[PDB]
Parts: structure tokens; C-alpha cells; sequence
């Protein structure tokens, strides 16, 4: 789930470290907040890709519905 202790580490997990500095410099640094983001969110970062918006809203799902569990 959580083998990064960091949000940089799971956008790399996920191939998407290039994502990094468009998620950080937006307030995107915690998992916390970065399980609430919605597809608006993603565009906002700046995620334009179709392709990217996907892998990252769907991981975003598991790692949220995965927080809901553990409460």
C-alpha cells in the first residue's frame, strides 16, 4: 500500500514521479489530502494526460477506500 513513506515515492511507485513537483508545489504532500483529490484536483496539478489522470484517480481510489478500511 504505504511502502512510501512519502508522496514522491508513490508517484513513482505508480511511474508517475513525474508528477512530483506539479503535486508538491499545489499542497499535494501528504496522503491524506493527496486520497481526497478528485479528477479536478488532477487536472489542476496540471495532469493533462488521459492516460495519467486515470492510473492516478484509480490508484488514488485503492489507496482511499484502503485509509477507509483502517480507519
Amino acid at each position: 500500500y504505504t511502502s512510501f513513506n512519502t508522496v514522491d515515492e508513490w508517484l513513482e511507485a505508480i511511474k508517475m514521479g513525474q508528477y512530483k513537483e506539479s503535486f508538491a508545489n499545489a499542497g499535494f504532500t501528504s496522503f491524506d489530502v493527496v486520497s481526497q483529490m478528485m479528477m479536478e484536483d488532477i487536472l489542476r496539478v496540471g495532469v493533462t494526460l488521459a492516460g495519467h489522470q486515470k492510473k492516478i484517480l484509480n490508484s488514488i481510489q485503492v489507496m482511499r477506500a484502503q485509509m477507509n478500511q483502517i480507519q
